[PDB]
């Protein structure tokens, strides 16, 4: 609910997942909410944002509003990091200490 940024994150991420996003769109929709994180001093949340934004980013290098390529979605989804960056973002911990906030 409110002040969750962590779960918009996630939200926006199950998106560019399934190709309902394009690029740039994910990235500033991710960046803003890193702002949202940064704001709130969701300082750990913020950075799970970062570290994501970057990775797509730099997954997007090659390509350079367009719809992100099939192969792109396929990189990322299966880069340990994001994984672990995505799950970090979804767990009730982290959701949690963003509402708390
Ligand atoms: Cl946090
Ligand atoms: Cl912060
Ligand atoms: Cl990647």
């Amino acid at each position: 609910k409110k002040g969750d940024y962590a779960g918009g994150a996630v939200k926006i991420l199950d998106m560019f997942e399934n190709g309902q996003l394009g690029y740039p769109e994910v990235t500033l929709k991710l960046a803003g909410e890193e702002a949202n994180a940064r704001r709130a001093g969701d300082e750990r949340t913020k950075e799970a944002i970062h570290a994501i934004v970057k990775m797509i980013s730099d997954a997007m290098k090659p390509y350079r509003s367009q719809p992100i390529p099939g192969e792109v979605i396929a990189q990322v989804t299966s880069n340990p990091e994001y994984q672990q960056a995505k799950a970090f973002l979804a767990s009730p911990a982290t959701q949690v200490r963003n509402i708390e906030r």
